[PDB]
């Protein structure tokens, strides 16, 4: 009988494999691995996972020392109970893994730990240091609206703006008299990307990554969608487009960068 536990190791993947060669990866309904799980692969052939797609939440696909469990998503209505129930389907054993569903609007770190605890398996979790987080911190600043607008027209960068923030729209309409307010891209000398709080933060970031244009923005979702600074930071990790991020005050810069680079 295995002793259930969650050991956060600092050792390399190859040394961690000396205790156990078994890897627990997480995939969506179509058999697509989540980023964190893909970082534990070292050239293994993952064709076996695509073959039987689509899958049911809770399905377990095995091949060699790799075990893939299909987990639910909050985007589709998943809950911690549903997440925990899916991991219990994984055969009790010793596995090297990562915390599941840690993306934007995904499961929180504690919800992920909760699911692994209810599982009677022994897990060796490796750190998932944020991609390009060391580069995103250099774009963190604390500028007022006037400074952000000036930088955007002086540099021709796209500036995402939440239409639900009346004070911001009033400033933009007084400076750029006659500017056509409309949801989406608006471009006349200065270019903006207007969005509402009814549009999911994960959707707004997906559209910005699609445009892939240099940005000047505020933490997307912060205050607007009810997100606090830590929650908006978790979503901004997904922003791949180059961007200058402005926080409400300079003391929030060190705090924000902190959330942007944690494991
Ligand atoms: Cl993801
Ligand atoms: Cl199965
Ligand atoms: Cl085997
Ligand atoms: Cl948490
Ligand atoms: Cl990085
Ligand atoms: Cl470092
Ligand atoms: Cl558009
Ligand atoms: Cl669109
Ligand atoms: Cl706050």
């Amino acid at each position: 009988k295995i002793k259930a536990c969650i050991d956060e190791v600092t050792t390399t993947l190859e040394e961690t494999k000396f205790l156990t060669n078994k890897l627990l990866l997480f995939a969506d309904i179509n058999g697509k691995l989540y980023h964190d799980s893909q970082n534990m692969l070292r050239g293994e052939d993952m064709s076996f996972l695509e073959k039987d797609a689509p899958y049911m939440v809770g399905d377990v696909i095995t091949s060699g020392d790799i075990t893939c469990v299909v987990i639910p998503s909050k985007k589709a209505g998943g809950t911690t109970e549903m997440l925990s129930r899916a991991l219990k389907k994984v055969p009790v054993d010793e596995y090297i893994t990562t915390y599941p569903g840690q993306g934007c609007a995904g499961y929180t770190l504690e919800e992920a730990k909760t699911a692994l605890k209810k599982c009677k398996s022994a897990f060796y979790v490796l750190p998932s240091e944020a991609p390009n987080a060391k580069e995103e911190i250099l774009g963190t600043v604390s500028w007022n609206l006037r400074e952000m607008l000036a930088h955007a027209e002086e540099t021709r960068k796209l500036m995402p703006i939440c239409m639900d923030v009346r004070a911001i729209m009033a400033t933009i309409q007084r400076k750029y008299k006659g500017i056509k307010i409309q949801e989406g891209i608006v471009d006349y000398g200065v270019r903006f990307f207007f969005y509402t709080s009814k549009e999911p933060v994960a959707s707004i970031i997906t559209k910005l990554n699609s445009l892939n244009e240099p940005l000047v923005t505020m933490p997307i979702g912060y205050v607007t969608h009810g997100f606090n600074l830590e929650e908006a930071a978790r979503c901004m990790r997904s922003l791949k487009a180059p961007a200058v991020v402005s926080v409400s005050s300079p003391d929030a810069v060190t705090t924000y960068n902190g959330y942007l680079t944690s494991s």
